[PDB]
Order: structure tokens, then C-alpha cells, then sequence
């Protein structure tokens, strides 16, 4: 029920029913820190990187077609979800991520050996370093997998959910474009606007956020692979960097390119620091939108109550805005994640930044949170937003903001005293214009038109 | 392979092999956000809270001995690790944590029913709300479980690992108390001190941190249970708050007490905001210590190299300080976690703070990271720290800092010109005192005594 | 209109009408970075430190009574506000703060020389290094001034304003202890409580914050002076550390003591990292209180409107809560300051932390903001908080939360259908109990008693 | 020595020698919070906004040529630095910034009146609201001044200093392109690279940062002016928004445009949240570069010592890297500023974000710090960076990294045992290849060529 695997330090027992090797077993035993492991997206990006590396090595005659094809088949099994329990290492490992690199090397090598009729272990047909890490160093693969995982998650998860939410709110803005409501500035009653105009603010924010996220993608698309140990490219084929970047782009349809400067690519996590800046921008925007929604829906009777939202969980009328709560809670998380990333990104030394598992742990979490959170908020809240037209009108007409519709029909002097009297006395603006008798109730209803004040 | 469970909203299918109920199934389906779930420590704190609530209800004749005893037996099974797959809810749920409260209510109720020869579900012998949540509201249990989990993890995990690491470094400080080395200020050569004096700085920092963490514990030990819905205690026995706090203290041996002001306890997460302030203090101290260790061990030949550390992973002499890398990486994480907690803690509204799953998610993660990280750093690094005495002496004697040992034997004028000549010329201070001939090599070796300059 | 001053690097022109010297002029010209300078509190703490150092040197016969007395008289002039334009250095200077140390040395030395009938400059009677920095190093004075300034500002500014605000809100809580209002959880209508009970939550938070701030003071009271260059105390009298700490305590009435471990005191800013943790705790509490106040006062007609606040600035009824805006804005600032401090505190190296001007800049700013902000919020807002009793009662009685007062007079079944009918139909709970005729309006007014539900 | 000025609240005394009015005096007395005031750049942006507003009002016949021309002349005096003591308001004021808007209205109105032969005060010829705020609301001017100030400071200060620093390091990278040095990964000796290759990493980082900053400028260039009170544009000429944006662009040569969605422009600070994300990216990059410089220059004898830097301040050889200290200290500040900005940006409510003075205070500080800090670092440090060629070669040749130059001349087996022997024994790789006699010293010097390993 165990197997003896070897590395440059000796032999160690690994679980017989597992595909990993000596370096993984050592890391697994030396970093028993908390519960965070590499996320599946990073595992898949690592498998993709080894699949592209294998194909390019084959193309260059540096690795046999049998070994190359067996490696790509094993990597496709990882990508297909067959080997999730084969990657047990903690986030809190060596700062370069090289132990997770070896975890992929060993799992792919053993599984490739099986696929060629060999065994897993010392006598395997495919070797983790010699074959699966061929033309790679210990230092330039993990940074590559970080950018592959990050770019694919922004393109395939976050941007599509962002676009869907924007379209829902754009539709809602159009449907409610002629519902006039009271404005609120400093939380006080203010000049009116339409519910559709207010939502159009939310829509415009999400469109700006999309642009900012898109501006960050070209830097993330630059890959370190080919820099080898310190960025010089020593001990790799001079076409390898460009060729692997080219293969990754083919098999993902994403515009990966090799990093024009490998020293910047290995010494920093700057592309992710910058990209996460755009995500904390989105988190601040989503906080605002979520808060507007839950405040406008507050009630049923002692809040604002201008809109209603769907009731999805198990005393009538009480609807806790639980999607707004999950959303605001994960927006706080993104702000915190940004500080952790900023500290790691600032803390590179010389030729290599060794804060990488932590940086990518936070970055991919922020993407999951923002993508899944907008998907959940959209389907369980935003699509169901409806006005409470009686309440909106009650608030608007019983307010004192509409007095300014009277200044060319009575002068600022008399309207001001209607406003003052109605307020000291607790009256409408109609009732206070009648008691002082500067107006008839037909004169009011024709002069104070909220629909022309927007 | 399914079961129909009911709540105030209707009936829903749950997995037949699971013990949860309708509210858990709904939350599980409505918050498909990322992968973070409640940590085991929080689950256990919830089970402890229900076990104490049951015992107190029994004491007050509010619940039968059969039901009460079956609930405590089920909770003990949770505490014993038999039901880990029965708690599937996300962190990113309702902000009060009430859905995880219901998850514990339903699992304990069904399992209790089984333990009394009943079924799980509609016809169960024990009811989630009526029995397991008896004398509790939906709002005051989750805050209680937060403080129970946090206090127990600080007392049982973090403080013992902190104490162990402090003792290791205190021993190392004693063993190396008479090894003189060059000091470094602004990263430049400076006035000497002993390696034991330098480590005593690390020791003193960890002793201060322990005090700061201990000062935060009395506020965390205040429990919200008994405040019920808004803090007034309406709809609970007037002795319930004190009695449950008293029972929790009995069964954990921790000094839990009921919160003197339930409005502060429900409306805020202030005790954890303050407590996490002490943890980010520890993270900043640990960053410094870890960096000192990896810098002092840098080499083998082109760094500082004054100490050696154990080599635990698989080109001689290269030892990557991987424990220092994991430690500094998790210290960044704690700084980020603190910002997320601060934002949640600042964002309470009226009678209830609804940022709680996020706050406790971050807080318990910081405790795991700091506790497990000091345990790992201690056993795989700190215990093995050794001086490189030849290197320490080489640096010290070949430096220019020891010139000031000559000012009462030659005056500040001649020593200054030895220092200047040795530096322009690339000589020792002995060699430069010989070429200008102000001293004999026996006069030097008797006057420049590093051991008296500390 | 210039004067030639000298240091170990040569001669440089300083403004003739200024008291500073060569090192100050150099720093002034080399760090033209932004506009932040040392705050007055830090200048005063530096002057206090030199006044105590002078007195102790005199006591030890290390400095003449004439020079010592002239130095203390000059320092008293600084403390008296006569020399504010004599300290022009930026925060963004050398990381040890040693240039601001020299700024105090030179200003005090020249002014002391004047006070003895000498000139300012090369021929002065008192020397900046030889006399004013006597028994001090370049490294242990600035950390001392940081802790002196921080401790005095917490004791003399922040804690008294915190105590005053707490007393105002405690009085308001007592005055409104029997005004019943609707509770709000998740922003939804909930179980009632009194306005005084709600404010008592604010009061309890501020009392907890005071305790947390007080727990941080003993570590701040530890002073580095006497550690000299690297903490060994080399080149100072063996009683100097304790004696100066003792003199500082005499002349400030604050419990300053010498740091038991000088290596921790020079290598870190841990005491301020920990102390600022308590201040960001206060900022989160103050955010919550300020938000409760501005939300409860929102209106005049389309918000909550349960309380009124004073109108201090220049359309009736609109009162922008501008004190709440200043307060919440400075609470954000404290959260940001905490991150800057945490990064600096984590970034010490070997024998000296050289992030100190930045750390103390942020820390003293947070204290000014919190102290002055609570003083301003108290006098221009909190003291004037009044209930709007008609509005509070309107909301409470027109809500659906009071239905549960009927369950022992009608059973949960009939009350639930009153609640449902009133809500589908837009009625009071009285009106809906009449239409279905389960109650008389005298039966209602006797059964639904809000004053017994708190 | 006082003057009675009036607003809608009454009359108040202002200093007779000052140009401000009633609203400024009130704000000045009600927000005695700390010492931070609006920075000059914001004052100038406000003056620019009023100068453009005046010109456009004149164009539309809404204001006389005399009044319009007098306002623009007064604003030009502000821009010319004649009125710096006329703007005394705190950052910690009303959250909309409207009191600083009124401060500019009153100062320009009084000074304009003087320029027309009138008095300052009640009888002035030009009115603050009626004339200087004409066609503007209280809510849309301050956000406009924020974006004007931010865009101009990024274009005129930060980007030019960033470009200058990049050019210096690009020149240094070219000059040192063939100096081979030891690489460092995880702080351990690693594969060699040239000093010019390493600096090219710094250069590439700064070029990426420039691109990221440039991507943020189009959103900052969108101006809120014309949205008036809540974004609807009610009570302003329908061409005003576009016309003022157009005039601002003329007189600044910056591409200002009117915000396509005024609700997003008033309800959020999203453009600055996003733009500050790029600045904290730059801060993390600058931290890394500064740390590389001070570590490489550490010495003179017990550090790395591979480069030298200029000595600008007043024991030979000790050069404290004080420019690196100021730079790293202000990079921490930017990280903290980003959190304060993120919290303010996330905290908008409905139609107006009222965290604006705090947001712009932090944002313009980060720009001053980064711009002035790179200017100071460039001129007092970076331009003077020189290699220590003897030290670089000593480290490189005495290291064990060059063993791999022997594997096709001896096989990995014998080289590995040279590496091992030299390390256990404390020898060079030449000396250890001689003792075991696998090589002649002429065979070594011809095979181990560092210049071909990069």
C-alpha cells in the first residue's frame, strides 16, 4: 500500500494508489500549514503548460513521439477532471511554486508511463525531470501557469458574467426609464430622477469596469516560459519561448505571447498586481450597486421600499437581501486580497519573486468570487428587480423637493413660504399652497410636473 | 436516493444519505460562490453552542431529558469528526450566518431522531427549530459560535505554538550569547553585537506579541447568546444568557461570559477587529524574524552566510529557505485578511452586523496560518539554526567597524587614518596600522577586542 | 543673509535668520518630496527628549551646568511654540529619522549659544553633536521621540475626547431609555427596542475601545534611549537609559520606562503596530455609530427620520449630516494608515527599522484625526441628537412587527392571518384585525403593548 | 479688522484682510480636524474650472463680459500663486467638497469685485453663487476639480519623472551590458547574468507601469460638470456640459471630455479607484527596484557590495542608501492610500459619493510622492550607480555556480565532485579541480567562461 520513489535526496514512501512522487511527498509532509491548496484552475493551467511544452519539445526533436504523446494524453486527463486528488500541496510552500511544478511533473510522468505499458515509480518509462520538465527550469514554469490560469479565468469566467449582469441592468434601466422618483444626496431628499436613470449609473459603472479589466489583459498574456533559471534562457532551445507561447495560444484561443523581458517576468508579479487593481475597482463598484439595491428594497414598512427583490429563502413582507449580503461580503474580501497581493508583489528580490503561491491564491480567489458572485446576484436578485410604483409616488409627492416647479408661476418668494409652511406644519405642498391660497388644486396639478424635472 | 424535507416555504429534495434539511438545501443551491466553506473549527463551535444550549434548556425544564440527551450525543458526534460532510454551505451566504445555524439545527435534529429510534425528515422525533434552536433566535447563535471558535483557537492552537517558538529562540539566544558578529543598520556595516543578543530581540518581540494577544481575549470571551433577535432578550428565559455562557465555560475550560451589552454584541464584530489587530502585529514581527533568518543564511558564497539552517528538500551548498518563504507569504495574507475584517467590522447597520461569515472566515484563517506556520517554522527551521563561526569571524575582523577600539591608544586622529588607508587601499585594519606603523601586530591583537564592545 | 555652517562633509550656507545647521540644510535640499513635514507633536517630543537628556547628563557630571541649563531653556522655547519655522525637514527623509534628530541638535545648540551670549554657527558656545547629542547615538533618539509623542497624544488628546463622547451618548441613552422604536436587521423591519437601548450599544462600543487603547499603552511607554547604535549601549553611561526614562516620566507625568530589550526597541516599530491596531478598531466602531446617526436622521421626508441632528451650515428641512461625513471619511483614512504602518513595521532589517518617519507620520495623523474628529462630532452633532417622537411612533405602529403580541390572545394562526391580510391589503394591524373581526379596537390597544416587548 | 459677510443662514465676521466669505468662515470654524487642507493642485483645478465656467457662461450670454472677464482675471491670480492663504478649509469637511467649492466662489467673487472697482463683501459687484457658481450646482463642481487636478498631475508631473528615471536606468543597463555577475534566487547564489540584464528588468517594469498609468487616463478625463444636482442636468444650459469640457481642454491641452453618464460620474469615484490601482502597481515596482539597489550597494565589507551609489550626506565607506529609504517609505504610503481610497470609493450612496475630499487628498498625495520620489531618486541616486568590478568578479569566480561549464568536458559526474570537494573543503572550483587533478589551470580558464553563460 506504499511505493518507494526517489529524488536527489533519497527514497521515500508515497501512497501506492497515488501518482505523485518523491518531491511531492516531501513537500506534503514539510508544509502542514492550514487548509488552502492550489485551486483547480491553477492545476489545469499547469497541465496545459506541460501539454504545450511536450508538443513543442516533440516538434524540436528533443523528445520522442511516444513520450510526448503519452504526456499530452495524461495532461488531457488532468484537464478532464480525472486526477483531482493527485495534487495535495499547500499554498504555503516554497515561494517559487516549484514544488507544485514537480507535483505536475511526477503525476504526468507516472501516468504517461502507465499509458505506455510501464509502471509508476523508479522503473517508470517517463521521467518527471528528464522528460516532463524537459527544456524548462525550476523557476519559469509556475509563473507561466499563474498567467495562463489568470488570463483564462478573466476571459472565460469573469468577463462573461460581468457582461450578463450589465445586460440585465441595462434592460431594467430601459423598462423603468419613465418612473420618476426622489433623488438622494448625503442621504437627504434631493432633486428627482428616473429609476431608469439611476440604474443607468450602475450600467455605466459596469461598462467602465469591463474596459479597465480588458486593459489589463495584454500584460497578463506575457509568459515567463523560456527565461529558465534567471531569465537569460540558458539551457533551453532559442526558439522554445516563442514556440510554447504560440502553442498555448493555439490550444486556448487566448492571445498568449512570450514575455519580451524575462527578467521582469521572473523578478516580479507586476502584471497581476496591476490586473488585481482593476478587480478591486470592480469590487468597489459592485459594493455601491449592491448597497443601493438593498437600501432601495428595505422595508417592508420602515425603510425606503422603492423596489422589490425576489424572496428565495424561508411573518409577511420581510425579505432579507441575502444576495446583496453575499456580494458585499465578497467585495470586502477582494479589497483584503489586494493588500496581500500588493505586499507580495512589492517583495521580490533580485532575479526571482518568491511570493507566488500566495499571490496567485488571492488573485484566482478574487476572480472566482467576482465571477460567481455576479452570476449569483444576477440570477437570484437583479433579474427580479421591480418598482413599487405606489411607494415611489407616495415618497415623491409627499416630499418638499418639488417646490421649485413654482418659481416662474409665483416667484421664489411665495413658493419658499409654501415649502416652509408645509414643513413646519406637516402638510403636502398642495395643502400648504391651499391654506395660504396662492393656488388652486388644478393650478398645482398642472404646474408641478415631476416628469419634466429629469 | 432523495428525501422530501419541509420548511416554512415548502418541500424540497435533499440527498437521502445526508442529515441536513430544507433550509440547508436551499442555501446550498442559492450561493454557488467559489469554494470557501465554514472551517471545521467554526462547525465545532456551533456544535458546542447547541450542546450547551440543550443542557441549559433541560436544566430549565424547557426540553425533555430524552431530546436534550439525544441532541448532546449528536453534537458530540460532530465534535468527534463523524459528520464533516454534513456541512456544505458557502462562506458567501446570508450575512448573519443564520443558514449555517440552520445547517447545525437540521443535522443535529435528524441525527438526534435516529438516536431515539426515529427517522430523519418530516416525521423525525426531534425538530430543528422547535427543539435544537429552542430559546435561541436566528441572530444570536452565529456570533456566539464565532467567539467560541476564535477564543478556543487562540488558546489551544496559536498561543501554544507561539510559546514553543519563543522557547526555541530563547535557547538559541543563550547558546550563542558570546559569538560576536558585525551589526547592520540601513543594511550597512555597523557596531558589533552578539548573535545571541540579536536573537534575544526576536525573543523579546514574541514575548510582547503574546501579551498583546492575551489582552484581546476577555472581549472575545463575551458571548451574544441570549440577546435573541435584536439584543433585548425578548422570547428567552431571563437566566438563559448567563446559564449558557456558564455551561460553555465548564465544557471548554475557557472563561466565557455573557456579553454585558447585547446590542454591542449583535451590532458589531468589534472584539474580532481588535483581536485581529494583535494578530497582524504578530505577522509583522514574524516577517522581520523570517527575513533576518533567510538573509543571515543567504549564500553559500555570495550573500551574508553567518548562520546555517536545515536542508529539508532536494549542486552543493544551495539551501533555499523555504520555511521562511512560507512564513513571509502567510504574513502577507494576515495583513490582507485584516483589511477585509476591518471593512466588514466597520459596516454594521442598526441592530445587526451582517458581514459575519466573511469576518470569521478571515479571522480563523489568520489563526490557522499563524499557529501552523510557527509550528512548521519552529520544527523545520528554527530548532536547527547554527552559526557559521568562521564566516562570522571573517566578516567581523575584515570589517572597518572595529577601528573605534583604538581611540584611547592613539587618538581619534591616527585611528581615523588607519580606517581611511585600509579602505582606500583594500587592507585589514591590522595591515593598515602596520604599513603606517603606528602599532605592532601584538599591540593590535591586544587593543582591538570585539568581546568588550557589546 | 546667509551663514556658513559646517559638518563632517564641509561647509554649506544656511539662512541667516534660521537656527538650524549644516545637516539640516543638506537634508532640506536632498529630499524635496511632497509637502508632509514632521508634525508639531513629534517636534515637541524631540525637544522633551533633549531636555531630559541634558538634565541627566548634568546629573552625571558629563555636561556643564551652564550648557545643560541653556539647552533646557532652548527646548522649553520649542515646547512654548517659539520655533515652529525652524524644523523644515520632510517625512520622506532617511528612514532612521536621524536627520530630524540633527535638526533638533542644531537648533537647540545655536539657540543655547545665544542664551549664553554666543553666536549661532561655527563659533557657537554649544555644539550639536558634542553637547546636545551627548551620550546619545544617531539611532536611538528618533524611536524615543516616536514613543514619547505617541504616548502623550493618546493620553492627553485621544482618551479625553473618547471619554467625553462616551459621556454625551451615555446621557442621551438615559434620556431616551423609554422611547420604543422599530428594530432593523439586514435593513428590514424587526423586533422593537428602545432608542436608549440602541445608543447604549454605541456607548458600550466606546467603552470597549477605551479598554483596548489602554492595553496598548505599556508597550508604547518603553523607550529605546540608551540602546545607542545597535542596542548594546556601547558608548553611554550604564545608568543613562534608566535615568532619562525616569526624567521623561517626571516632566510629563506619563509612565515612561526604559525598554527591557533594546534590540527589539531599535529593530522594530512593534509597539506602534499593535497600538494602531486598537485605533483602527476605534475607527470601525466610529464608522458604525456615524452611519447609524446619519441614516436615522435621513429625510426630511423620504428616509428614516427617527432622530434630528443640529443644522450648522447654510429649502427647509434638508440637513446634510456633515459631521458624520467628516467622521466616516477620517475613519477610512485610519484604515489606510494602518496598512502603511503594517508594511513599515514588517520591513525592519537586522539591528534597525528604517521605516520610522513614515510610521510615525501615519500614527500621529490617526491620533489627531480620531481625537479631533470625536471632539468635533461630539460638540457639533452628538450633543444635539433628539428623537422625532411622532415619526418614531408612526413607523412603529404602522409596522407589521407587533403582530407577535397576539399569540397568547388568539393563537399563532389568527395573528398570522391578520399580519398576512394587513400586508396584502395595505392596512394597519388594527384595521386588519377589525375587517376579519377577531378583535375590538379596545382589545387591540390593550394587547399590543410595545413597551413590554423590549 | 473684521468684515460682516452674509449667507442664507445670516451674517458672520471674517478677517478683513481675507477674500473669503460666510460659508468659508462657517466651515473653517466647524471642522477643526487635524492639519490636512486642500493641496495647491486641487485649488488650481478649482480655479481652472471656474475660469472655464465663466468663459462658457459669457459665450452663452448668461453672464456679462465685465463680470466674466473679472472672474477669469481673479482665477488667473489664483493660478499664479497670489492667493494661497485664502483657502483655509480642512480635508475633513462635508463629503461632497461643496464647502471648498464655495471657498473658491467667494474668493473669486470678492477679488473680481475689487478688479471692477467694487468692495469685498455684502456690497460686492460680483456674487459667489449668482455669478461665480452660475450654471453650476453645489454637487458637480468638486468632482470636476478632482479629475482636472488628477489628470494634470499625472500628465505633467508623474509621467515625465517616470520617463526620466526609465531613461537613466536604460542608459545604465546599456553601459553595464557585458559585466557578468552572480544571479540570486531565493537569496541564494544562482546562474549568472549581466548587471545590464538585471537593470533591464527594472527598465521593463517602468515601461509596463507607464502603459498601465496611460490606460487609466481616458476615464479620469471624463468630467461631471453639467450633471448639476443629481446628474439630470436640470437647471443648466443643455450645451453647458460639453462646452465647459471643451474649454478646459483648450486651456490645459489635456483631452478632457464631458462624462457620457453623469449618474456614474456623481455617484462614484470609480475613475480614481481604477487610476490609483495603477499607482500602487508602480509603488510595488519601485519598492523592488529600490530594494535591489540598496541591497546590491550594501557594505562596505559585510554585505553584497556589487554596486556603489552616491554619498550625499555626512568612518569611511559607510553610505546609508537614504534615497532608497525615502522611496520605500513612500511606496508603503501609496499602498495605505489605496485602501483609504478603495473604502471611500466603495461607499457611495444613491446619487452622490460623499467621500470625496478624503479620496482626492490621498490620490493627489500618492501622485506627489511617486512623482517627486522618482525625481529625487533619479537625481541623487540612480544617475550615480556604478559597478564595483573587482567585487563583482570576486563573488562570481569564488562561487560554485560556474561548475556547470564543465559537463561536456568531464561529464556531470566529475564536475559534481569538484563542486562537492570545493564546498566541503572551502576551495575555489579551480583549486578543487587541481587537487583531484581532472584539469589544468589553463584547461579551466578556457572552459569556464562566464561570458557565454548569459
Amino acid at each position: 500500500t506504499v511505493r518507494s520513489e526517489k529524488d536527489s535526496m533519497g527514497a521515500i514512501d508515497v501512497p501506492a494508489d497515488k501518482l505523485w512522487g518523491a518531491q511531492t511527498q516531501r513537500s506534503l509532509e514539510h508544509f502542514r500549514i492550514s487548509t488552502e491548496k492550489m485551486p483547480t484552475s491553477l492545476i489545469h493551467a499547469l497541465a496545459l503548460t506541460k501539454r504545450a511544452a511536450a508538443k513543442v519539445n516533440e516538434d524540436l526533436g528533443l523528445l520522442s513521439e511516444e513520450k510526448a504523446s503519452a504526456i499530452r494524453q495524461a495532461a488531457d486527463e488532468v484537464l478532464a477532471g480525472q486526477h483531482d486528488d493527485e495534487f495535495p500541496l499547500a499554498i504555503w510552500q516554497t515561494g517559487s511554486g516549484t514544488q507544485s511544478n514537480m507535483n505536475m511533473n511526477e503525476v504526468l510522468a507516472n501516468r504517461a508511463s502507465e499509458l505506455l505499458g510501464g509502471v509508476r515509480g523508479m522503473e517508470a518509462k517517463v521521467h518527471p525531470n528528464d522528460d516532463v520538465n524537459k527544456s524548462q527550469s525550476s523557476n519559469d514554469v509556475f509563473p507561466t501557469a499563474m498567467h495562463v490560469a489568470a488570463l483564462l479565468a478573466l476571459r472565460k469566467q469573469l468577463i462573461p458574467q460581468l457582461k450578463t449582469l450589465t445586460q440585465t441592468l441595462n434592460e431594467k434601466s430601459r423598462a423603468f426609464a419613465d418612473i420618476v422618483k426622489i433623488g438622494r444626496t448625503h442621504l437627504q431628499d434631493a432633486t428627482p430622477l428616473t429609476l431608469g436613470q439611476e440604474i443607468s449609473g450602475w450600467v455605466a459603472m459596469l461598462e467602465h469596469n469591463l474596459k479597465h479589466i480588458e486593459y489589463s489583459l495584454p500584460h497578463v498574456a506575457e509568459l515567463a516560459l523560456g527565461g529558465t533559471a534567471v531569465g537569460t534562457g540558458l539551457n533551453t532551445h532559442p526558439e522554445y519561448a516563442r514556440r510554447v507561447a504560440d502553442e498555448l495560444a493555439v490550444i486556448t484561443c487566448a492571445p498568449f505571447v512570450t514575455a519580451p523581458n524575462k527578467f521582469e517576468a521572473l523578478a516580479t508579479c507586476d502584471a497581476l498586481v496591476q490586473a488585481h487593481g482593476a478587480l478591486k475597482g470592480l469590487a468597489a463598484s459592485l459594493m455601491k450597486i449592491a448597497n443601493d439595491v438593498r437600501w432601495l428594497a428595505s422595508g417592508p414598512r420602515c425603510g425606503i421600499g422603492e423596489i422589490s427583490i425576489p424572496e428565495n429563502e424561508p411573518m409577511p413582507g420581510k425579505v432579507n437581501p441575502t444576495q446583496c449580503e453575499a456580494l458585499t461580503m465578497l467585495c470586502c474580501q477582494v479589497m483584503g486580497n489586494d493588500v496581500a497581493i500588493n505586499m507580495g508583489g512589492a517583495s521580490g528580490n533580485f532575479e526571482l519573486n518568491v511570493f507566488r503561491p500566495m499571490v496567485i491564491h488571492n488573485f484566482l480567489q478574487s476572480v472566482r468570487l467576482l465571477a460567481d458572485g455576479m452570476e449569483s446576484f444576477n440570477k437570484h436578485c437583479a433579474v427580479g428587480i421591480e418598482p413599487n410604483r405606489e411607494r415611489i409616488n407616495q415618497l415623491l409627492n409627499e416630499s418638499l423637493m418639488l417646490v421649485t416647479a413654482l418659481n416662474t408661476h409665483i416667484g421664489y418668494d411665495k413658493a419658499a413660504e409654501i415649502a416652509k409652511k408645509a414643513h413646519k406644519e406637516g402638510l403636502t405642498l398642495k395643502a400648504a399652497a391651499l391654506a395660504l391660497g396662492y393656488l388652486s388644486e388644478a393650478e398645482f396639478d398642472s404646474w408641478v410636473r415631476p416628469e419634466q424635472m429629469v
